[PDB]
């Protein structure tokens, strides 16, 4: 393993909130949202949540200072009492940040850092400092959910950030929902309708593979690439690459595109094994499918294990991904298993 | 000068044809479409004009074998008697091409190489070998232009590829079209609608920039990011940058994003200017233009000066664009100028 495995979270801990991407946490009628998502992380989890000086500030602010955005996060690493970093939201435009990162802060003060879709460009902010980081939940989609959190993910919470004991196996949600509900106060008091789930799906592969996680947002990782932001090639050998989609719902001819980027820079033919998020409103359901065993096909890797429709990404419930850790997918069984703790 | 220079074409010169993507040149309901514009190559301009091995073997085999396709360009290159090769038309899966490149078999052959679109791919093969390529007309689009090529066509060729005269200022074509006509022989006698051009539009810039040219379809310039085929970065200083729309539509929010990731690169703030090919129908003519000028506000560069609907692309008529040459944008006279000679 090349990244620091970081010190675990308990009661009484310091969590700083931080707007990477969209500032809209500090916007006025979405502002009950960032709270109740602050109540959660207090009484489930006995946390105190400082939020960092510039994250509330609003997203016209904050989208005009990308700068701004930078040294809350330095000054969220640099502080020796903050022992997590939670990103309140995604967005599309943290890739602005890169000029203004100091990698040697979050090199010399590891601690937790959690967020998922455009905070993948944070989490590359991390791994290249040789941090790892969580793909996970976040503030205003996550712990922020209507009524009461799941309680799926507040279980992989614990198992990720709260114990230091090895994670396992990772079964599927039993229900799922990515309905689209208004952040307005007014919807505090209702609940989300829930699809029943599935579980997980194994396109191809027939061995039981063993491989350190890498990856995140498929859309979001193309910002990064052939920029400085880039994991060096060491970090893709004998990896398990995770995908999956965001709320734009990307055509099943860019996700074959992109998958054909990744075979132009031997990515693909370096992995143990691939892993895909369930898309958003499962949408594109059976067509990614397709264009996934395509590119397979045209690069000659047919025996590459995928599992398809698991519980990350822009769907919740959701687990936790830590960056590096050596992950297993059984073809056999169908199942997938993270083979170490999240937090040391 | 960092890329060499072909010599020049003349009338008795045998050209030669390959399919580097899309191999629907071979089929049995199009081969009509290639014998037509290989008749203009034979009429207009007096060239011999010779089929490669697998070029007209059908879209299904040279899908099916990329490595054939490669064969194919190497084989024109390594063949002293071809003096120039032409791409019968674009695709999307060009990339597959890069394991079979023998990049030594094209910088010891120096010839005229020209396509667009998704022969971007191939250009970057001719750049990487430090062969300056010319992003222009394909057999099947242009060429194969029914009733009759157009004239604005003809003469960029003739001003390009057959003169060694500097090619000085380009004219915006009075006319132009990206209707969809089918290639099916019965239609072959039926033309397509024109449309009224506007000539070039300045987004921003107030000066007289001078730069060597570099870019090409921007869908396509995303498949070779983070790949060994993407140009070194001293190819990138003090350049004109030329990008354009596919017949995909793509997204204007997605203009956006990989306009951030040439920003991202520090590519923006080493260019001396940009030039935009005029997308196909002129969908998202408007919509191109925010994003654009957007993104340059987010990272200060609103004195970068940029030309807009320029005649080259997924739009006939076209000109021709070498790779590397010498160009100038004149915001003043609101012009856009090669000061240099295609060919030597």
């Amino acid at each position: 393993a090349m990244l620091i495995k970081p010190k675990r979270l308990q009661p009484g801990d310091i969590v700083a909130t931080v707007s990477p991407s969209w500032g809209g946490a500090g916007d006025s009628e979405i502002r009950w949202r960032y709270e109740q998502g602050v109540k959660r992380l207090e009484e489930v989890f006995g946390l105190t949540v400082v939020p960092m000086p510039n994250s509330l500030k609003g997203s016209e602010f904050i989208y005009n200072n990308p700068q701004a955005r930078a040294e809350d996060l330095m000054t969220a690493f640099q502080d020796t009492r903050v022992k997590a970093i939670i990103a309140n939201i995604g967005g599309q435009d943290s890739i602005r940040l890169l000029p203004y990162i100091d990698f040697n802060a979050i090199r010399e003060n590891p601690k937790i850092f959690m967020g998922y879709a455009d905070v993948t460009i944070s989490h590359l902010f991390c791994h290249k400092a040789g941090l790892s980081s969580f793909y996970g939940p976040a503030i205003l989609t996550d712990f922020a959910e209507n009524v009461e959190m799941d309680p799926y993910t507040v279980e992989m919470v614990n198992r990720t950030l709260f114990s230091n004991e090895m994670i396992g196996e990772i079964q599927p949600a039993p229900e799922w929902t990515s309905e689209r509900l208004e952040w307005i106060e007014i919807n505090k008091d209702t609940r989300r309708t829930m699809q029943q789930n599935n579980g997980y799906e194994l396109l191809q592969g027939s061995t039981t593979v063993q491989g350190r996680l890498i990856g995140g947002c498929i859309e979001v990782l193309e910002f990064a690439k052939g920029t400085e932001l880039w994991p060096e090639k060491k970090h893709w050998e004998d990896s398990i690459l995770f995908f999956e989609t965001s709320e734009d719902h990307p055509e099943p001819s860019y996700i074959k595109y992109w998958l054909r980027n990744y075979a132009a820079q031997g990515i693909l033919q370096k992995a143990k094994g691939i892993i895909f998020g369930k898309p958003k409103d499962e949408m594109y359901y059976e067509e990614y499918k397709h264009e996934i065993l395509q590119v397979m096909k045209e690069h000659n890797l047919e025996d590459l294990p995928i599992l398809y429709n698991l519980n990350f990404g822009h769907t919740e419930p959701k687990f936790i991904l830590p960056y590096g850790s050596m992950a297993e997918i059984d073809c056999e069984n169908g199942s997938f298993s993270i083979l170490e703790s999240g937090v040391e």
